[PDB]
Order: C-alpha cells, then structure tokens, then sequence
C-alpha cells in the first residue's frame, strides 16, 4: 500500500511541457505502476521502501486522475491538472493574504477560477534538510478559499491565467519577518548542513529544499525588509546572487525564471546622513539583474509610508507578471521602466543615460521632476533639477558646480520621486557612486 508525498494529493497542478516526476514510497523493492492520462509506468523501490518514476511531459490540460498501484491497493489522486507552476517566497509582504489587500473583499469575490490554485507550505524549519513537508494540501481560487491566498501570488496568477491561458498553481512558502540567510541552504551561507525565522538555513531546510524535486516554471520573491540594515544592505546582493544560484542548481535549471519585488517605500527610520540602508538594499536588489533570466518589479509609487505592509498588492501582481510573461514566456512588452546605464559629467551637469526599455520617459502627474540629487567631491548631496531628453537626464543644481555623483530616490521613503513611462510603471531608485 503506497504512499505519496504531500504535493501528489488531489487538485494539484503539475508543471506542463516538461517531464513528469511521481516519487514515494512503500515496502522494499515493491513493484509499483504509475498511470496518468493514458500513459503508464512501473518501478521498483529500493530497499529503503523509495520509488520514483518520470513520466512523459504533458501538455496544459486537466482535469486527470493520477493513479498509483501497488499490490496492496491504489491511490488515486483527483482533479489533477496540468500547466505552469511557480513558487512564490518572502516574508511579509508575500504572505499577506488576498482577504487584506486594498480589493481584499472584491477581489475575493469575484475570484471564481477553478484553474487557478495555492498550495500552503505551513510554517516550519528544521536543523537538516528534509525530503517531506509536514502539511499542506491544493485549494482552488473559490471565494471560500481565495481570502487565505498570498494577495501577490494571487494577482500573478491571475494575470498569467489571461495570458497564457493554462492552468496556474501557486507553491506559498512564506514566513513573516524573515531573513534571507533563514531562506539560504548551508553551502550558499559557508556553513555545515531567538527568532527562527532569522537562522541560517531553518526555513530552507523545512519549506524550501522538499519543494525541489517538484518542477516549477519560475520563482516570484518578495523579501529583504529586514536585511535593509547597517550591516546586511550591501552585503545582501551577495547573499541573493547566491541563493538564486543555488535554488537553481538543486532543480538543475540554471536559467530558471526569477522574479522579485524591490522594496517599497517605507520610513523605516534607518536613514542617517547620506547613508540609506533600504536604498542601499534596493540596489542590491537591481544589481541582481545581472544574474540570467531574472526581473524586478519596481513599486516605491505604491508603498505606505507609515507602515511596512503597503496593502495594494494588485499592481505588485502585475508588475511581476510583466516580468514573468518576458522572461519566462519569452513575450516581447514593456516590462520595465527605464533603467539607468550611463552618466558623464561635463560642465556643471551630469548627463544619464537611460535604456528606454521600450516606453518613454515621462513624469508622475506631469509637473517638473523630483527625486533627485547631486553631489561635488565633497560628498555632500544637494537637491538638484533634471530635464528628460529622449533616453537622457540632463541633472544639475545651483549650489553644485563641479559635480561627480547623482542619487535618484535614493532614500527609505522615496514618495516623491517621480520618473515614469508611458504605462506608468516607475523608474528604479539608483546611484552612480559607489560610496
Ligand atoms: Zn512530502
Ligand atoms: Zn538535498
Ligand atoms: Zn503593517
Ligand atoms: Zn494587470
Ligand atoms: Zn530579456
Ligand atoms: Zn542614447
Ligand atoms: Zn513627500
């Protein structure tokens, strides 16, 4: 009589066009035959009970039955349905659920997807890396169930069920207040496999590293509040680089989509002189992009100033899903806003180059632009004006003759910064300097 791992229960979405892992256990060398949608397979376990199959890649459909036959009987495992999966992680601002958005109530309303699914990875951690989750089970997006979906993993998933048409599950593992090295496995954080949620590896170990054999399309992030710190800002580029790459070696895909949310605009009370730690995090987040198959959502224009959990999650869950549709699905759009690329300082201006990114540069209620600053070799950042050219900034200030470095939203709470495109999606805060 076998048994199956908690993500092969029934409603699950499987990951389409790609092969098909089914993996359990049962007696040593049991003889097992795994079946769905008309195509079968049979194994042996090993002497540890364990047995694993992969059955052909399979197109978006559903729903199927995936049956599993052993000689003491079968398990079958319903309304099963085949499409794109992703894994959505953070801490507080993914957990947030869809019942406390600003559409919270609305939305959970008028979510009535049957093809549109959440699985909750519970809250827990381990010391070591472990192979099987301690709970969860596949909800669909009912108006019963929607309210306890992430509010973000939501509006994503939403938004990639218009778009591609296929069915859409949604892995939640999140856990509120952590930090990225609880999220990073020992190898990334050179280590040997008060809050838990802040140490080394726990979260990994328990919410992270079962997923793994589970094929997913990509991964959406929305984390790093609390690394926005004196000491953690800088280094976390490092740190994310790092788990990025490690998540995808474990699933053998070096290329596998990740997305995230840069932080939004909050007065963290960390800022103190020219030293901003929450725009110092944000840059590690844009530095990132380096990193193959990645994207950034931007979203300073719709944070809360005065509190961390910012509750319009429907336009983070469209601009992520831009993100995913180019790089995951290879779709051609305007994702992005302009990004940063290039300054020269000549004369008493600073002169930026954008990459348009497909768009125009334009500003947030049409006025004169706001947000940034501009500073000699002293150091000393003074406001400063700029005027849009084409894919050029032109910046400059009255009280900065010889300048050398330019800071855009470069703060905590960057509210009024205001450079835009046409779609109105936000330009990332940036610098030119390096100190
Ligand atoms: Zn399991
Ligand atoms: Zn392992
Ligand atoms: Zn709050
Ligand atoms: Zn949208
Ligand atoms: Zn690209
Ligand atoms: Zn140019
Ligand atoms: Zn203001």
């Amino acid at each position: 009589v076998p048994t199956l791992p908690l993500l092969l229960a029934d409603g699950a979405v499987l990951q389409r066009d790609q092969p098909m892992p089914v993996w359990g256990w049962s007696s040593p060398n049991a003889a097992i035959a795994v079946s769905f949608d008309g195509k079968r397979a049979t194994v042996k376990a090993d002497a540890t009970g364990q047995w694993k199959v992969r059955l052909p890649a399979h197109a978006a459909g559903g729903p199927y039955v995936l049956r599993v036959q052993g000689d003491g009987g079968e398990l079958q495992v319903r309304d099963v349905l085949v499409g794109d999966v992703w894994l959505a992680g953070g801490q507080s601002n993914m957990e947030w659920p869809l019942a406390q958005a600003s559409d919270g109530p609305q939305a959970v309303a008028a979510a009535n997807d049957a093809q549109l699914r959440q699985f909750k990875v519970p809250k827990s951690w381990s010391v070591q890396p472990q192979a099987r989750l301690t709970g969860g089970e596949w909800k669909a997006a009912t108006p019963a169930n929607a309210g306890e979906f992430t509010a973000v993993g939501y509006f994503f998933a939403k938004e990639l069920r218009a778009s591609t048409g296929v069915p859409i599950g949604i892995v939640n593992s999140t856990w509120g207040g952590s930090a990225i090295e609880a999220w990073m496995d020992a190898a990334s954080l050179g280590l040997n496999a008060d809050n838990k949620n802040q140490l080394p590896t726990l979260l990994y170990n328990q919410m992270i590293h079962p997923l793994q054999p589970f094929p997913v399309k990509g991964v959406i992030w929305y984390q790093g509040e609390t690394n926005a710190t004196d000491t953690g800002a800088v280094k976390y580029r490092e740190q994310f680089a790092a788990m990025i790459r490690q998540w995808r070696a474990e699933r053998g895909d070096k290329t596998l989509p990740f997305l995230w949310v840069q932080l939004a605009n909050f007065k963290a009370g960390g800022d103190k002189g020219e030293l901003s730690p929450w725009a110092l995090l944000r840059e590690s987040q844009s530095k990132t992009l380096a990193l193959p198959a990645t994207g950034q959502a931007v979203i300073i224009d719709i944070g809360n100033p005065t509190d961390i959990h910012p509750t319009n999650k429907r336009d983070v869950g469209h601009r992520l899903a831009l993100a995913a549709r180019h790089v995951a699905y290879g779709e051609t759009l305007v994702y992005s806003a302009p990004v940063f690329k290039r300054a020269s300082f000549d004369g008493g201006k600073a002169v930026l180059g954008f990459d348009l990114q497909g768009s125009a540069l334009q500003v947030r209620g049409g006025g004169a632009v706001q947000g940034f600053r501009i500073a000699g070799a002293d150091q000393r950042f003074h406001p400063a004006t700029a005027q849009i050219d084409g894919d050029r900034v032109i910046v400059r200030s009255d009280a900065v003759a010889a300048p050398v470095a330019v800071r855009y939203g470069w703060s905590e709470n960057p509210d009024d910064a205001n450079l835009i495109n046409r779609d109105a999606l936000p330009v990332s805060p940036f610098r030119t300097d390096t100190w």
